């Protein structure tokens, strides 16, 4: 029998289907500069800091940059019915993803906005423990401004995130392939990934939805766009 | 605050999802031709006409004699509760997408299926002009019979466009990319464009819809096929 | 025959040098990855904010994350006869170089630690505006906590440059000239530009002069280490 | 606040500055033959005898040999207002550097000139041991005839070292790098490093001077005219 963890999760999916509109567009980029820039120095950080670099500092402080150019991605729409008001609040509160051995859970890096990539990396570390210690309050999983999701610790080509109402989107992350690529006019072989953004199409409107996704690219593309 | 084009525009969203059955189907085609064809005589053209060529009515054109064979197409499904009549109407009215100051808007071209590429790329002009004048009668964008959408100016891999109910179906068009291509059994590298075709399932049925799309891409791959 | 700006300067050269201890050690450093990134963004970042980007924002940020890990170098020493405190605010004001016409001057960027490479850009470029206005007020060029000095500009390979007194040291930059070098096991051709430091050895040990210089020339050599 | 430590140190430097004349110059050299030599044997050597080889027995036996051709490097200047003698005494103290925790300190060998190679070597590695035990007594650096510094171990290219009053001069060691080199009519890639010798140009003349470390220079890149 579905317990009742089962029917309110279930029943927040189709719901907020029903209530906010809805989009997905795509790209892929390559992970060459990433991969190098992580392989370089994880050891050095490690031995400064305690601290083990993934990939995730990069990904949440590439959309905070982003957000801090188009600040429509960060505020929710709200009021009756879907309401009247976007909500700019600028503070940003990246939800992340985390799999408990009771599955899904989402704890919320509050005020990410102010941070640097070695915090953020160790601000996660020290949630995915707390999480798997199941220590976690509630208020580590309210929601925040902004969400991320990750497949790729899976391994899948691309996904169709969920609206993590009220948040206006999502950004999908997937598995990193080898792949063919022309490069330079030239064919190659490079390590890429696919990316995902879901999100309301109320306010959230196509040309800024493109364009906030293609931002990020650079970023990741380049690490030195942080640098600006 | 949300103004009424807002609400308006926030409602029909959903509305339209709730309304229509909706399912989405892709490829992927060749553009040296077009491209080519286009360097070779927009000048000449422009000289003898006043006016520039992009694509637009290579696509609508193809669209059209596509439609010539599949007339399930144009029709669109009408009285309560959806109804029970697809009017086969026949004539041709494309709706198309421009971006106002203000946001997206849609020019509608009457009876398009009449009209000569280079008529339809005029037409086009004249209301890209009246439509940053602010102009435009409501007529000029009450709804067609079909739609094309482009997210590729502002450049993306891949949209996911909405039904412009009550029109049956909608093609998005995306960035052109350098891609590595399999050709002749040689690799290439080549002009691509992804293409995404969304229909509404009652009436459009997978068949069909797949092979639309398809019969497209050959007038796109080969433009000779227009003198067919 | 000598004004009092020639008096007062001439004394304070000879006066600081009987007051400091005083050491100078070198080292040189590829300016490539710099150079490649300046080139590629530079009119974007111009375009977004009407800066231009030369080297300085590198050059000063890394020495201000250096700084963030020898926080003797910002320190200040006091009292009596040479004094007993070295003053350990944490601020970091970078005094620096403008020739006006009448000879050389010393903007002073308060509060640096606290900014954004391109803000660092900017605010340089103010004060240079200014500096040629002849608008400076003397708090423009009362002492900062640290020293960057340009010969590069006239174009040499080294200097010595002078200690600004109550500062620890400071740092020469040179003329960046191609030259052979030995890399990756080849002989190849690079951009390089030498480096100097003077320091007071009272309170700058020459492990720690040493190790100074030679973390920021790894800021400079890699980009992405700003990153950390 | 400054210790009596830092102002005793911070004040004999600036003293010795006013003190002495002072001049400084440079060469560099190949170090292949003796890194060569002391990875060919530094085992066989260590179960002889306990004593691991770096390099310091060889820089400080060439300083002795090049001593024994000029002896007004061993001798220092001595009476009131810096006086009257030179003190030609030819035994040869050799003062060196250890940082302690506690930073800089200067153990001395005395009577280095009545020594072998591997004795150098040893007696150095027991006054590192002893020196981090805090073990030392004062006349372990009561100052020598003569000093060797190294800067190397933080890694530098050049530093500028200070005399060691009432010491004639002092020579700076310095990183090893792989560096482009000009040899036998051919572009090699060699293991150099470069040489300071700081001096007080009352008695250490700049023929002299020279004279000095070029002789030096050839015990290092020949240790065959050690056996001279």
């Amino acid at each position: 029998k579905m317990n009742r963890m089962r029917l309110r999760i279930a029943e927040r999916l189709k719901q907020s289907q029903n209530t906010a509109a809805s989009l997905t567009t795509f790209n892929e980029v390559d992970m060459s500069a990433l991969i190098e820039f992580r392989n370089k120095y994880k050891d050095e950080v490690l031995k400064k800091t305690g601290v083990k670099l993934g990939f995730m500092s990069a990904f949440s402080r590439a959309v905070v940059l982003a957000i801090r150019d188009l600040p429509v991605v960060n505020a929710s729409i709200e009021g009756p019915n879907g309401g009247d008001t976007i909500v700019y609040r600028d503070y940003v509160d990246i939800s992340v993803a985390v799999a408990t051995e009771k599955g899904l859970v989402t704890p919320v890096v509050r005020n990410a906005e102010t941070m640097d990539l070695i915090t953020i990396e160790k601000t996660i570390a020290e949630l995915g423990k707390k999480a798997r210690d199941g220590k976690l309050t509630i208020e580590d999983m309210a929601g925040g401004t902004f969400t991320i999701s990750n497949g790729g610790v899976f391994g899948s080509l691309m996904g169709t995130p969920i609206i993590n109402l009220p948040q206006s989107a999502v950004l999908g992350l997937h598995a990193i392939k080898e792949r063919p690529v022309a490069v330079n006019g030239k064919v190659e072989i490079r390590p890429m990934m696919y990316l995902a953004l879901t999100y309301d199409h109320r306010l959230l409107d196509g040309r800024e939805a493109v364009q906030f996704l293609v931002k990020v690219k650079e970023y990741i593309e380049d690490p030195r766009k942080m640098l600006l």
